[PDB]
């Protein structure tokens, strides 16, 4: 229900989430293999899709602000 989220799971407190933390993220909640949508989700939550998503990135894309 918040941003807060975004930080909350990245436990190395790097504030960046790879493709790899985003799938894991999902699979807190099932069991969903995707490598699809998996590429596609990870590309469209990063800004810049520079191996990873940063916070800032991921608040400005909550919601589709942009
Ligand atoms: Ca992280
Ligand atoms: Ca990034």
């Amino acid at each position: 229900m918040a941003e807060a989220l975004f930080k909350e799971i990245d436990v190395n407190g790097d504030g960046a989430v790879s493709y790899e933390e985003v799938k894991a993220f999902v699979s807190k909640k099932r069991a969903i293999k995707n490598e699809q949508l998996l590429q596609l989700i990870f590309k469209s939550i990063d800004a810049d899709g520079n191996g990873e998503i940063d916070q800032n990135e991921f608040a400005k894309f909550y919601g589709s602000i942009q």
